[PDB]
């Protein structure tokens, strides 16, 4: 029971998982599409060499014109003195670099803030289960006392007496939360991961703006082979002119990546903003019970605190641990009420 | 028992599962067929270049004419000044976009309304099994009292006394259903998912009506290569005329998608209408027992309510849980009768 | 025990399963063969273009003549003014449509009549095992009474007394069968599924008689390319004449499908006939036992009733459940008899 | 223990399993070899067309001459007016038909005689284990009386008394075997399956004798393309003459299939003959045991009875069930004897 | 414990398994290599046709010359009037035939001598474990008697008395072994399997000596195409002369197979000779314990008896069953001793 609970513990908020998967898979899918196009077309570019050229000579011209992009510029009939067509060649490599960059912050978070968070979460839930049991066991005596005397004054007095009984409030958790309220490691790692994601998105925007808009269309370009030693060969032409077939795929890939990351920006902004605000209905729900009372009194402090991230993970987990299904219904009963404690105790016993 | 039961709980209905599968598989199947045709034909189009052109020059003409669809229009000998043949090139990408759009509402529903619904279903069934056990436990005393006195007046009086005994009616369920009847999150998500499906179907209709009917046949088109820098090349022709071989596949894909989504429309309309009416024979069947009676008196309210969706999921689930295997036969016995309670109690005990 | 039993419950039948498998596998296998032939031949058709045509122009002619089947009708040199050769191109698509049509009634039956039948079978067998145990429990007292007095008059009197004892006859089963005898959902679904199978078989017959017999042989056909915008090109011929290589595969596929469905027709007719008659030796076998006696008195009514389908499934299942291996031997003993009950009781106890 | 025994029960004998496997594997393996040759050669036939013909025209001639086998006869330079070369084209299809035909009787046997045989076998073995236990339980008293009195007269008298005690002889088994001696379903299915196998073997012999010997060698054949519309084409030759490369593979396949089925004939003859004779040493072994004595006295009748098949499967199964390893040694002891019963009882107890 | 022992029983010896694997896999590996060479070379042979021949005509010549090996001889420039080059074509088929022939005796042995041997082995080991336990249980009394009186005369007298006690010597095993001494089925099957292996090895030697040495080198051969109907074709040459590329692979395959089977011959001879001699140190080791004494004194007759095979399998199995690790150490103690019995008894007790 315990071990399976530890394995099922969540250390990555459900919403951020989709962002991780998208930001790490989209460049990979685009790169796979680029490779598929490259291997389907046979040749990345095709050139219009004279009829005299044999098949081998034409293949040599194609290869030398396609491989001379990273090295020398090539100019089409709509451009200035020079235009750089290199991004056509360095597209899959840039996609690999972008995928690695996007995966890097995930690795940073996992290696830097998985173990402490796991330990804190497991310890807190282990304490909280028995804390809830101990809080519940007094409800029977509370109900008997209420039945004996119906006035509310005695009820409030006995509630105060139970609170002061010192049989609970777990001074361990009080000190632990007091210490955590000053810790900043988890918030630091979270904010750093989000900021890295945003910085890399801006970097991709800059890359696709500086190096892809200039040659976005660039239908054809006039290559040359005489730059090498074979300048005394009159057989070859001077300015063999040709084009590149994967231009449409390049344009698509670029636009698709831009759109995907524009979509992803606001999600990351919301994820970062989640820390600025303390986790409000649930707070009023859990304030009543002494077990959750201790951790609900810390909202006076600044929102940016390690406990805040721990609070987010507790809210994410407790939704499925099992301990949440009861107090929610109990507080729904309280809200509906103009008896409730007796019904809650009966349900818990059942 | 509880574990496997909560694993086996269904949260997507049986009928909507087929629609979800179809609306995401059909576009993928059509895309796979398009890619298979592309890689089987070797080239997407073939052009009738002069005999002087070598193999490499002919391949260059083919590639430049096939890649100049998204960029420039091409006109056949039956059209107006201009006709756009770009939908031929952007078919698989549009199919991918449509598949993602159709899959989006499923993800929205699963991320937005799976956990609350799961918790509500689990709590309701867990309480309902105990409610049924407690209710059936009193049939023995009912039988003894009925045997002692045969008149129906005493039977009715004792039935009222049992109802007022207060040993059941579970004030938890009463207040839970009262709260649910005002909630609108589940109905909102359901209606939003259905409306998204309808809107995306209409969008596909518009896309295939605007950008496929104009060039539905468009056998051939007249391409040109002189638009580039090689406008001084007298060797090449001026208006190389050629065609595209995947026209039949394009026409099929379009018609097939239109037919599939026309088929799917009415199913989604029925799914949306399901909420407009409360789930009648089963209602009369389950009204008798006190356990199901409590949720059977909420029919007065507006049909649109969170409880209605939960009612649908309970009806879908109880049909296989096991709890329904008895009351149906008991109410069949009641219908047959001009003793029945005794037979039902004996069957339950057995 | 109960779990594995309900997993092993059969809800299709041993015979109709083979028809279900064949009616879907045959079109799929034929389509796979057609695709294999298409990808092995490389070119679905080959045309006899002049020697002047280069390789690219010849490939263009092949593609344009093969793609102009579904759009225009081509004329062979043995025919009337015009003949339609489109079924050659639309063969695998028609096979896919036929496979989907064949699979549709199976899905209808599974989604429409699997759950009610499963529940009815489960309840009936669960009650019948206990009924058999209770019935056999009295054989000991019957044996003692028979041993005490050897005359047959007292034996018959005690048999009547046991029948009237009211310790069995399970009024639940009586009313359940009475209600079922009026139900018609299961018979309706069964008849609808079989009728859909027959209608689709007739539709395939019509399709292969209208659109395959006319062009069954159609060795060659005279194609044309000047219909496009190369009508002023004197280089091309006027009426390039050519043939299609997969003609034999087409002929085979057609004949094979016709034969397979002709074989399948009588099986479905027999499946429909199975409902018109109640299942006779087994009835005389099971009449004696009181538990089986109740369900054996309902044949006075029309054979077309919901209970009839449930009776068929009971006969199909009980053959392997275990509850049948004994009564068969007991009734074999009864037939062999000119003691038997004592031997049966001893065997059951052992 | 029981369930695993039921699963491990053999229902197809060990010898006929090899014939079943071979009669289906051989045609499938030959078909796979034919397809491998077809896809390795690239062209099923190659033709010697003039040098003027381009590559496309030569491929057209090849395809039209290879596809005109099933349609029109082709004559080689050693034949009469006409010879039919169709069997070259319809070889893999004929192999598929033969494989399906050979698989059909197996399916008939499995669907028609598996369940009754399984039920009879399981019932008989379940009764026989208890019968053997009861029979051996009396060996202790037999040994005691034999020790008390050494004369053989008292031994025989006590043997007769034990036989008449009526504590065994299981009247159930007697009546069951008496009923089975008249049943003919199992022998009918067995003989029908064997006769179907023999008939299909003879059919293959006829097919390979009528349609393969005539054109067994048929090196080359003179094709023609002018039969179509292009009879005014002076360019093409009149009687293009060519050959087929897979002739050796065809010859092999034919000879191999003939040899395999000639090998299989005698095995099936022996399988059929197995029923004509009752299974003798084992009968003398099992006659002594009272449990096996009952079925031993049933060979007075005709060997062709249902029990004969049941006897064959009992002999096949008991060899591994466990109930055979002891009585064989006991009867070996009896044969060696000029004490043995005491040793057998001690071994059984141990 | 028992069942796993039955599954782990060895029924094929450790040495003959390697011979089986080699003799069944070597031809398969050589066939795979031949097929790989065939599919890597593209054309099994290449011919030097004139320059006038187009590509299609050259391919036709290649195919017609390669396919005319099994039909007509081809003569090279070093040979007599005729030489047969067919073995080049039938090499993989001959390898398949050889593999099937080598696998046949294995199947014969497994189908004909696995069940009886398995039953005998399991029965013998089951009896022998109890025999060993019963024999060792008397060592305690033997030790007590030896301690009471130290003289060897009383020790020998008590040993004889224990041997005559009749509490062991298991007349079951005595009679079983006496019967087995006359059985010959197992030795017959073993000798037949070995003789089949030797005969098939000799057959391969004959096949490779008659049909491979004559044309072992045979670099080239002069083919002809005019033998058909194109004898009036002046365009074709008369005696197109060409070679075959897989000659080296053929030579290798042949030499490798010869070497492998020459290696395998002596191993099979040793396996056959194994039966001629009874298995000697172990015989003296087991001559002591009464459990193994019974089977040790059954060696007086001819070594070729059924028990001999049973003895071989017992020796092979007991090495790992567990029942041998003790008596070996006890007899080592006996050999080392000039005390040994006392030490062995103390070790057993410990
Ligand atoms: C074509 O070839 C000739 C001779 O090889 C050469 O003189 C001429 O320059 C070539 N054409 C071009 C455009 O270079
Ligand atoms: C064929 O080639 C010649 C010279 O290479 C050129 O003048 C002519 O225009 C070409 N014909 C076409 C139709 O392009
Ligand atoms: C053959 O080619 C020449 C020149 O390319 C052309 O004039 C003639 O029409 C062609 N033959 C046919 C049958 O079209
Ligand atoms: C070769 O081609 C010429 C012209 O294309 C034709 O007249 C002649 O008949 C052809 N040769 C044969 C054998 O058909
Ligand atoms: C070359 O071809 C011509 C005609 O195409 C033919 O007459 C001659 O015999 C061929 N050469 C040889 C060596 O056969």
């Amino acid at each position: 029971r315990r071990g399976p609970r530890l394995k099922g513990l969540r250390l990555e908020l459900p919403l951020d998982s989709i962002v991780k998967r998208v930001a790490v898979g989209s460049p990979l899918l685009l790169m796979s599409l680029a490779f598929a196009q490259e291997f389907s077309s046979g040749s990345p570019i095709s050139c219009f060499s004279p009829s005299n050229f044999s098949i081998r000579q034409a293949a040599y011209v194609d290869s030398s014109c396609w491989d001379s992009l990273l090295h020398h510029k090539q100019d089409g009939p709509g451009q200035d003195k020079m235009k750089s067509l290199w991004p056509h060649k360095a597209l899959p490599y840039s996609l690999l670099a972008l995928a690695l960059l996007m995966y890097l912050p995930v690795l940073l978070w996992q290696y830097a803030a998985v173990p402490a968070l796991s330990s804190d979460l497991l310890f807190i839930i282990s304490e909280l289960d028995k804390s809830y049991n101990r809080s519940i066991r007094l409800v029977q005596h509370m109900l008997k006392i209420r039945q004996k005397s119906s006035d509310p004054y005695v009820f409030w007095n006995e509630l105060e007496k139970a609170r002061k009984e010192r049989y609970f409030e777990f001074p361990l958790l009080e000190r632990y939360l007091a210490c955590k309220q000053r810790s900043h490691s988890l918030v630091a790692t979270y904010l750093l991961r989000n900021s890295l994601l945003l910085i890399f998105t801006s970097a991709t925007y800059l890359y696709l703006g500086h190096f892809h808009l200039d040659v976005f269309f660039q239908e054809e370009f006039s290559c040359s082979i005489k730059t090498g030693l074979l300048s005394d060969e009159t057989h070859v032409p001077n300015l063999i002119t040709c084009r590149l077939t994967s231009l449409s795929i390049f344009q698509i890939v670029s636009l698709s990546s831009v759109a995907i990351y524009t979509i992803l920006v606001p999600v990351i902004i919301y994820n970062l903003t989640r820390l600025c605000r303390w986790d409000k209905r649930l707070l009023s729900v859990y304030e009543m019970l002494p077990a959750f009372d201790l951790l609900s009194r810390k909202m006076l402090g600044c929102p940016i605190n390690d406990l805040n991230v721990i609070l987010l993970f507790l809210r994410a987990n407790i939704s499925e641990l099992i301990s949440f299904s009861w107090l929610s219904v109990l507080c729904v009963l309280k809200d509906t009420t103009t008896d409730t404690v007796v019904d809650f105790m009966t349900l818990l016993a059942g």
